């Protein structure tokens, strides 16, 4: 396991998301489903030029998996996935520029719910999660786990868990007071409100 320091801007945004009083937390799910939809659009479009890009799995879908025992909500997609260079380097560049634009928009009066317009909607996960684990597999790299509890740090390691084929899993280790996001009725309500027109099947698993 390798440990990395967040740069100052994204660290400040993570603190803002964790510390600011903001009741409309449910938008995290819309943001993660939108990210999954974008990752699925990316592999689908690349497959139109190279169909062998789907040799790692033809199915293009999004699954929402609650686990009350573990207190986790997992968003799984079979999208393009992320390489190690995406996790450490490329997304660090995006996190910096998107945070600077979002902070400029917030100081002006924008709402936390607009985070996805700045390309950093992933970070809305910290509205509900004390820790986020991202398991990912891109066709051109190995399976990796990125993880952070906001210490000013994150970790990256090769993942020895169940092999994924291709795509990303975002595991939300929920805060103690955010267990409503494990309830079937609550998840169904949020998906219907914010994500009813996503162009991939969204399966809400139950227990
Ligand atoms: O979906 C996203 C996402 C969306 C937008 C920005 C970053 C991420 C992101 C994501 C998933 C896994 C890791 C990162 C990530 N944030 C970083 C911050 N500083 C250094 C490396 C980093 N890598």
């Amino acid at each position: 396991m390798e440990t990395f320091a967040f740069q100052a801007e994204i660290a400040q945004l993570m603190s803002l998301i964790i510390n600011t009083f903001y009741s409309n937390k449910e938008i995290f799910l819309r943001e993660l489903i939108s990210n999954s939809s974008d990752a699925l659009d990316k592999i689908r479009y690349e497959s139109l030029t190279d169909p062998s890009k789907l040799d790692s799995g033809k199915e293009l879908h999004i699954n929402l998996i609650p686990n009350k025992q573990d207190r986790t909500l997992t968003i799984v997609d079979t999208g393009i996935g992320m390489t190690k260079a995406d996790l450490i380097n490329n997304l660090g560049t995006i996190a910096k520029s998107g945070t600077k634009a979002f902070m400029e928009a917030l100081q002006a009066g924008a709402d936390i719910s607009m985070i996805g317009q700045f390309g950093v909607g992933f970070y809305s996960a910290y509205l509900v999660a004390e820790k986020v684990t991202v398991i990912t597999k891109h066709n051109d790299d190995e399976q990796y786990a990125w993880e952070s509890s906001a210490g000013g740090s994150f970790t990256v390691r090769t993942d020895t868990g169940e092999p994924m084929g291709r795509g990303t899993k975002v595991i939300l280790h929920l805060k103690e007071d955010q267990t409503e996001y494990l309830e079937e009725r609550r998840i169904k309500e949020i998906v219907k409100k914010h994500s009813q027109f996503i162009g991939y099947p969204i399966t809400l698993f139950v227990e």
